[PDB]
């Protein structure tokens, strides 16, 4: 290639101020990560029973280009006799984040239609040159 070709990489680490999913318990969310409409999705495990979830999961998804690229974040409640709940989601500009930062930072996510609170998610990401090392602070 004749151009820089970056890689994202984020932490979901945590969340806090989650809604009420459950009639019997409080929310057992997980994450999911899309870049823009792909098909190459990833998930968190989910966090049973608390509104303030910690993760600390990593990912690693190839960009197409810094300029335009989005990453959304979906939020859900897993259930087990019914389906999961969608709770919230925000959608992230890749082209706002300096290269090679490792931006730690939380997010406030919008509900969906019919849930009253959305809660904030607390995403570390660095956008980084092919090959280097995820996370590290530039040198
Ligand atoms: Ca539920
Ligand atoms: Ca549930
Ligand atoms: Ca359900
Ligand atoms: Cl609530
Ligand atoms: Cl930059």
């Amino acid at each position: 290639h004749h151009h820089h070709m970056y890689q994202l990489h984020v932490r979901v680490v945590e969340a806090k101020e989650l809604p009420k999913m459950d009639t019997f318990g409080k929310c057992d969310a997980f994450a999911i990560l899309q870049l823009n409409s792909s098909r190459n999705i990833h998930r968190t495990k989910v966090i049973e029973k608390t509104y303030t979830p910690v993760w600390n999961e990593e990912f690693h998804i190839p960009l197409e280009d810094v300029t335009i690229d989005t990453l959304t974040v979906f939020l859900k409640d897993e259930d087990k006799g019914s389906s999961d709940d969608p709770i919230s989601l925000i959608k992230i500009p890749i082209n706002q984040f300096p290269l090679g930062e490792v931006v730690d930072k939380w997010y406030s996510l919008i509900p969906v239609k019919g849930v009253k609170k959305g809660g904030q998610i607390r995403l570390t990401i660095h956008i980084a040159p092919l090959g280097a090392t995820p996370f590290q602070k530039t040198d």
